[PDB]
């Protein structure tokens, strides 16, 4: 089945662009990465930079996550991002989200070998 870390890229990246383009980029997102499959998720985050570049969040900043875990990292750098929120008119199938553009460091989670991103703990 899909691995956590092609499931974080699936969910959290998107190195083709860099930026959001318009208000409708969560609906086009949330939609093509099947993230709305089964139900709306109610929040998700892009990231508009180089998978390289995340990837090597796993060895910056070790902080705790929010649950408590000590496996997370915060990026040195701000990085481009897409905050991506259920708006109140979301009704599955038909998911709606509003779409906010932002530069913030991001927090995540890492596991494995090789040491990578498998959740987005959140941005500051």
């Amino acid at each position: 089945k899909e691995t956590a870390a092609a499931k974080f890229e699936r969910q959290h990246m998107d190195s083709s662009t860099s930026a959001a383009s318009s208000s409708n980029y969560c609906n086009q997102m949330m939609k093509s990465r099947n993230l709305t499959k089964d139900r709306c998720k109610p929040v998700n985050t892009f990231v508009h930079e180089s998978l390289a570049d995340v990837q090597a969040v796993c060895s910056q900043k070790n902080v705790a996550c929010k649950n408590g875990q000590t496996n997370c990292y915060q990026s040195y750098s701000t990085m481009s991002i897409t905050d991506c929120r259920e708006t109140g008119s979301s009704k599955y199938p038909n998911c709606a989200y509003k779409t906010t553009q932002a530069n913030k460091h991001i927090i995540v989670a890492c596991e494995g070998n090789p040491y990578v991103p498998v959740h987005f703990d959140a941005s500051v």
